[PDB]
DNA sequence: TAGTCACATCAGTGATCAGTGGTTCCGGAACCACTGATCACT
């Protein structure tokens, strides 16, 4: 994790109880501080004070809202006071949902329904990748952060960085591509997709905004460049860069493996255990689902319900913590509720 | 008794297009000139 340090651009002079606070609270998290309460009144200005103390820790931030609403007004302004360090955002990604829900008595099945947001989840990724990317990366969440989460082990894993001039088969650079969840969309240009014309291939990275275009000289990286996604503006060009994989649900094929193992052993469990309940009609509705879920994981790898089985790709124990944003920080990530 | 909770998609469902199957339809009297009798003569 680079963390490049938390410049601060604030033209604003504090005054008052400012600056008394800002000491008190470092020598707080200076004093192994893991619990501490802040008295802020009215107009006395939260975000700045946290800012400064991010500046002041340079660790990654993890800050902690109740609503989206809060959100919005907030990260946008510290951007402005941080122009050269990574602010993101993370919330639910859903301009609407309906859960997974059943209604017992009347035996009713309210399927998972959601209309799903992009920015959220472009914002989601970015995140996860300048956390997993370097150090002074800030981001807020809902308490969505701790719902069940792929892994940040896995999610560095899977991503892979070209340089130009290394020499490297474009071919297995589409295959990883596939692997970190990108899509050959030869037909149009769309977010986290890319085409192949030639040597030249064009993505646009599901959390970065841009696109790319990489001109391969045979199997060899040829040149980088970025663009604006649809006319194509190159906006710069640098030697190398990584990219992420468009999903959190991030697994090799070998934590597939596992995930899928783990998934049919839970599904005896949960076999037997709906048997014994006599929900013979639950038992075979889910065992049917995740039957055809289990065949497109075999094939694709990819489906609805993924995250269910979280235990099984992260790989964790029942009823432990699963994964994590807090994970996708550090154990010295500065935290703020 | 109650506000927030958030981890996509088979399958209709037909619109709607957008390809395929087929449509369909006029002017005919002119124009080019060609062709079997009829007195004629023998």
């Amino acid at each position: 994790r680079a963390g490049g340090h938390f410049e601060v651009v604030s033209p604003h002079a504090p005054a008052g109880d400012q600056p008394a606070a800002i000491d008190e609270l470092e020598r707080r998290i200076n004093a192994g501080e893991r619990d501490v309460v802040l008295l802020g009144a009215t107009g006395t200005g939260k975000s700045a004070t946290t800012a400064w103390l991010i500046e002041r820790l340079q660790r990654p931030t993890l800050v902690m809202a109740p609503n989206k609403t809060l959100a919005a007004q907030l990260a946008n302004e510290l951007r402005e006071m941080l122009p050269h360090n990574a602010v993101e955002y993370f919330v639910s990604y859903y301009d609407y949902y309906q859960p997974e829900a059943y209604i017992a008595q009347t035996d009713t099945y309210i399927e998972k329904d959601s209309s799903i947001n992009d920015d959220v989840e472009r914002l989601r990724h970015s995140a996860t990748s300048a956390l997993l990317s370097r150090r002074d990366v800030v981001v807020v969440a809902s308490v969505s952060c701790i719902y069940g989460l792929g892994t940040p082990q896995s999610y560095l894993d899977r991503s892979v960085e070209l340089k130009v001039g290394e020499e490297v088969p474009r071919d297995g650079l589409l295959r990883l591509l596939v692997d970190v969840q990108y899509t050959r969309n030869d037909m149009s240009f769309t977010r986290g997709s890319f085409r192949v014309r030639g040597d030249t291939v064009e993505i646009i990275p599901s959390y970065e905004e841009l696109a790319v275009r990489i001109e391969f000289f045979g199997d060899e990286i040829e040149a980088l460049y970025y663009l604006h996604p649809l006319t194509g503006e190159v906006i710069r060009q640098v030697d190398s860069l990584r990219i992420f994989p468009a999903t959190h649900y991030v697994a090799g094929p070998e934590r597939m493996a596992h995930a899928v193992s783990a998934i049919e052993e839970e599904l005896a469990e949960r076999l037997a255990e709906l048997e014994s309940q006599g929900k013979l009609l639950e038992a075979q509705r889910l065992r049917m689902r995740t039957n055809y879920d289990i065949e497109m994981m075999r094939q694709v790898g990819f489906c609805s319900g993924i995250e269910n089985y979280s235990r099984h790709i992260d790989g964790r124990g029942p009823g432990t913590p699963p994964a994590t944003l807090l994970d996708y920080f550090p154990e010295d990530f500065l935290l703020v509720i």
